[PDB]
């Protein structure tokens, strides 16, 4: 219906996107806010290159209603964007020796009667054959939210061991988390991730943004431009289910300054982000992000947000979109994807 019509406007988007110059005897602002002006981008934009960042603004609304503009410290969801930081949890405990991607899934949920042997490696690389259809629709605490999980999944064989995007595979590796922990998966993220990188705008969202929030819009089918004639809701069963997986807020130089850390090797050692970090035979993912020639991306999509990333092998070039204001017919990723390939050309 306008389901198709708005899959064929993004490509037309991407289109005009990719056909877009870029030339480094040009001012770096006003073509990157062209080409952001033409999917009529509502978020906040961050290009960093060496290090230093090159370009920081943020465009529309935070929230319509109270005239609170986007601004470049704006809080936006990371959503499957913080699959990689449950992964970096993970590889973090194999540092430590207190896991190895080897263990199988059946050694932390015994319950399972079948993929019991599916290892850690592969619910890290979405190479499982495990499905959540969906959560409970009432509000669960941590411990709950994994049970109902680890009772609920499907198992299907035939997806053992090919790529195969599946979210579940990373509420359960938070689970995996806190058994071998003992600590809630926010307390491991916060003291892990937070406290650590000296993070002041990320948190849970459950526990509310605070200042720089923003809201989530509605897109009616196939629109283009923003008009905030609606919200989105997201439950607080939404957000507890999203437990490892899309429960997380950021502004977007946290979310630069996680990603860099991981690559730079803050939070484990160089080689452990490399054997995390490794692509398999059916697909770029691996270890929480897609792995390309030319560095790592990770995209996100729910809740009227949309959050993407793309960072070089090294983290210190790269491109944050985040927006409040997902539209399906107007994606931000092919833009986010185009201002990278010029950035790391020597384009910008």
């Amino acid at each position: 219906a306008l389901n198709k019509k708005a899959a064929l406007k993004n490509s037309q988007l991407s289109r005009k996107i990719n056909q877009t110059t870029f030339s480094n005897n040009k001012n770096t602002d006003e073509q990157v806010t062209k080409a952001l002006n033409l999917s009529h981008f509502v978020g906040s934009a961050l290009v960093v290159k060496n290090d230093h960042v090159i370009y920081n603004r943020a465009f529309g609304y935070a929230n319509k209603a109270k005239n609170q503009r986007n601004k470049v410290n704006s809080k936006y969801q990371i959503l499957s964007i913080q699959k990689s930081m449950t992964a970096v949890g993970i590889m973090q405990l194999v540092q430590a020796g207190k896991v190895k991607l080897t263990d199988p899934i059946s050694k932390y949920y015994p319950t399972l009667k079948h993929g019991r042997q599916t290892t850690l490696r592969q619910m890290l690389d979405m190479t499982t054959g495990f499905r959540l259809k969906s959560g409970s629709k009432e509000f669960l605490p941590e411990n709950q939210v994994i049970d109902f999980a680890a009772h609920n999944v499907f198992y299907y064989p035939d997806k053992n061991g090919i790529y195969n995007y599946s979210s579940v595979n990373f509420l359960l590796l938070a689970g995996i988390i806190r058994k071998v922990t003992g600590q809630s998966y926010q307390h491991f993220f916060t003291t892990h991730f937070i406290d650590k990188l000296n993070l002041n705008e990320t948190g849970f969202l459950i526990h509310g943004q605070g200042q720089d929030a923003t809201t989530g819009y509605r897109a009616l089918a196939d629109q283009t431009l923003p008009n905030y004639d609606q919200t989105m809701p997201e439950s607080k069963s939404q957000m507890a289910n999203e437990l490892g997986t899309g429960q997380v807020y950021m502004s977007t130089a946290d979310l630069f300054t996680v990603e860099s850390a991981i690559l730079k090797g803050q939070l484990l050692s160089k080689k452990n982000v490399a054997i995390l970090h490794t692509r398999t035979a059916t697909g770029e993912y691996g270890g929480g992000v897609y792995n390309m020639s030319n560095g790592i991306r990770s995209h996100g999509l729910g809740y009227g947000y949309e959050s993407s990333i793309f960072l070089s092998p090294d983290g210190k070039t790269g491109v944050v979109l985040m927006s409040n204001y997902y539209r399906k017919a107007a994606g931000i990723q092919a833009t986010a994807n185009k201002i990278f390939t010029e950035l790391m050309k020597g384009d910008i």
